[PDB]
């Protein structure tokens, strides 16, 4: 069985979220308001899953949600992401305090996870009981893939999800994989759930293209600002105030798989749309068109390499991979240049007569063991 070790992990789990909430209580942070609220984030989670315990009242019930695969990944997610917090805050130290440190940016990566994380399992179990099996996604190309080769599964490793998604639309580098895992593994979790699937189906739809809609919307697109607030809109946009037409496109963490673009009107305003009834790219042609969107970010704009992937990945928390495979955690650093990257790919390089280091072609005189965290 499974009962007392379900039991002791729960607990582990409020016991970490409750140790976040108090670090995160801190005056001298002056994060009280600065939204994904982490302060509200935690709190909401705990009592969405008192709502599903709730739900699965007594052992029979309690030994489901048990046998439950996207309840086991969730919970064991939330108590890595929760560790992870702690740590931030014993090694960060009074850089903590610092607003614009990594380790504040860390916290700030962190606290989108567990915003994700509380919309996923509300759209999983919706008023605290599972629908997982019956989740409908929202675009039917995409349904259909699921379907195919997932059937009314909830969850699947991205090693599964990488190389299904593959067999329909190939992904060509290891750059590629690792800004597309940043993409669609929200949870930061080596997983795809169903919902995070929708998610990014909805945002780069049409699925015919979706690789390419992604390559040119979110990681080559000047006007593309991943994830911000209104109030992160308006203080981007002011600089362009005296250029209207000038534009950005956005990400929001309360409204997942929609866009929202701001724009500079001709009286200087800046105002903020969703696109009604039609994907970002036909919203954006169309409002070139119309004369509000000609300045993405306030320059005029006029197939992806290898560095424009590794820039889009350096926004998320990857930095754990090998840029060559994109599979393996970087194990090894070449010296003297110092760079990254697994055994199995320096092996292969070393192998089919390869100069030096695959990265800067320098002589290896040394290599070195190393432990790199997704945060670094
Ligand atoms: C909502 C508000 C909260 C306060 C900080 N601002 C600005 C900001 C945006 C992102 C981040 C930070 C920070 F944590 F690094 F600091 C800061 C991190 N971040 C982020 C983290 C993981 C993945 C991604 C995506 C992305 N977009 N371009 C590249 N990548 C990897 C968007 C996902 C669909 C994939 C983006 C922001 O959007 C956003
Ligand atoms: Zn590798
Ligand atoms: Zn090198």
């Amino acid at each position: 069985g499974q009962a007392a070790a379900d039991r002791r992990t729960v607990e582990k789990t409020w016991a970490l979220m409750d140790a976040v909430v108090r670090l995160c209580q801190n005056p001298k942070l002056q994060l009280k308001n600065s939204p994904p609220y982490i302060l509200d984030i935690l709190p909401d989670t705990y009592q969405h899953l008192r709502l599903i315990l709730s739900k699965y009242d007594d052992n029979q019930k309690l030994a489901q949600l048990s046998e439950n695969e996207y309840f086991k990944i969730y919970i064991d997610s939330l108590m890595k992401k929760s560790k992870r917090a702690i740590r931030l805050f014993k090694e960060g130290k009074e850089r903590m305090y610092e607003e614009q440190s990594q380790d504040r940016r860390n916290l700030t990566k962190l606290s989108l996870i567990f915003s994700h994380m509380l919309a996923e399992i509300k759209a999983i179990f919706p008023n605290g009981q599972f629908q997982g099996d019956n989740f409908r996604i929202t675009k039917a190309d995409a349904a259909e893939f699921w379907r195919k080769f997932f059937g009314d599964k909830t969850i699947v490793p991205w090693k599964v999800f990488r190389q299904c998604l593959h067999e329909v639309h190939q992904i060509s580098s290891g750059l590629e994989a690792m800004a597309l895992k940043s993409t669609i593994d929200l949870t930061c979790n080596d997983y795809i759930s169903v919902f995070e699937f929708d998610i990014f189906t909805r945002l780069f739809q049409p699925w015919g293209s979706i690789l390419r809609n992604w390559n040119f919307l979110a990681v080559t697109h000047p006007g593309y600002m991943a994830f911000l607030t209104y109030d992160e809109v308006k203080a981007r946009l002011q600089k362009y105030s005296t250029k209207p037409g000038s534009y950005i496109f956005r990400l929001s963490c309360t409204r997942l798989g929609q866009w929202a673009i701001g724009y500079v009107t001709g009286d200087g305003n800046i105002l903020q749309t969703i696109p009604h009834n039609k994907p970002l790219f036909q919203a954006l042609i169309d409002g070139s068109a119309e004369g509000f969107y000609l300045y993405p970010d306030g320059r005029s704009y006029n197939k992806v390499t290898q560095e424009q992937f590794e820039l889009y990945c350096e926004m998320g928390s990857t930095f754990q991979l090998c840029k060559i495979c994109a599979e393996n955690d970087k194990d090894v650093k070449i010296e003297p240049c110092g760079h990254l990257m697994c055994t199995s790919c320096l092996t292969a390089w070393q192998e089919s007569d390869g100069q030096g280091c695959p990265f800067c072609r320098c002589e290896i005189k040394g290599t070195e063991p190393i432990i790199v965290d997704p945060f670094d």
